């Protein structure tokens, strides 16, 4: 429990069967900067959400994992085409491992400077995923709450748990700013914010990719500092 340090990321535990992994990266104005993604125990298999910013740092999530769970990394789902999300897909691929990414991730995926998922999720008008494009995900319910952070922002909640995952959509309930607009949808982001929160409504642990874990607060600061964005 608390922060276990290996190598250069930092791995925590939120559940019994949940962890959290964070790795940096250095970004001139921002400093070296966290990124949160997640590692779920589905039985006997593994399910991660977001790679870390590089291919060498989301090799070592493997060798954690390989250490801490020893049991196979059956698929990976990453919630945008940024780096600190999809920076590491080269890894999980050399790794055999089976990814997936909203279609519209993979199609941004190269103009982005990203290597695209195996497979793409299609989502429903609702916003739920289309089952048949995310098979074999377990406990994992994932959700497009709508164009925020970015078009293509994904989320994930973790069924039997009362986390819920929003990926860089979220900051803290301390945050100061939304960070990285320059992909925004500005006029949108409040109301994806909401919906993100309501998608998941019993999930009292809100995990996000550039935060530590919150309350529900993250989301209602979230949506009222989006607000201003109107
Ligand atoms: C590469 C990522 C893709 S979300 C990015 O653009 N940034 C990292 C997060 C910072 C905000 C922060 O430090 O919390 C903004 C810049
Ligand atoms: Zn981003
Ligand atoms: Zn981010």
């Amino acid at each position: 429990t608390g922060d276990q340090r290996f190598g250069d990321l930092v791995f925590r535990q939120l559940a019994p069967n949940v962890w959290q992994h964070t790795s940096y990266l250095d970004m001139p104005g921002f400093g070296a900067v966290a990124s949160n993604g997640l590692i779920v125990r589905d039985g006997g298999r593994v399910l991660v959400v977001d790679t870390a910013w590089t291919d060498d740092q989301t090799a070592q999530i493997l060798n954690w994992i390989k250490q801490e769970i020893n049991l196979p990394v059956a698929l990976a789902v990453v919630t945008h085409a940024h780096q600190d999300k999809m920076g590491g897909m080269d890894a999980l691929h050399a790794a055999g491992i089976a990814t997936y990414a909203n279609a519209l991730s993979n199609q941004l995926a190269p103009q982005e400077g990203m290597v695209a998922a195996q497979h793409s999720l299609t989502f429903a008008a609702n916003g739920w995923v289309e089952p048949a494009t995310a098979p074999n995900f377990g406990p994992l319910k994932v959700f497009y709450p709508g164009p925020g952070h970015t078009s293509d922002n994904i989320t994930v909640g973790i069924d039997g748990t009362d986390i819920a995952f929003g990926g860089c959509l979220i900051k803290d309930s301390k945050a100061k700013s939304l960070g990285n607009l320059g992909d925004a949808d500005t006029e949108h982001y409040a109301a994806s914010a909401r919906a993100f929160g309501a998608a998941f409504p019993k999930a009292s642990m809100i995990v996000m990719s550039h935060s530590a874990p919150d309350s529900r607060a993250a989301i209602t600061h979230t949506a009222r500092m989006a607000d201003k964005l109107r």
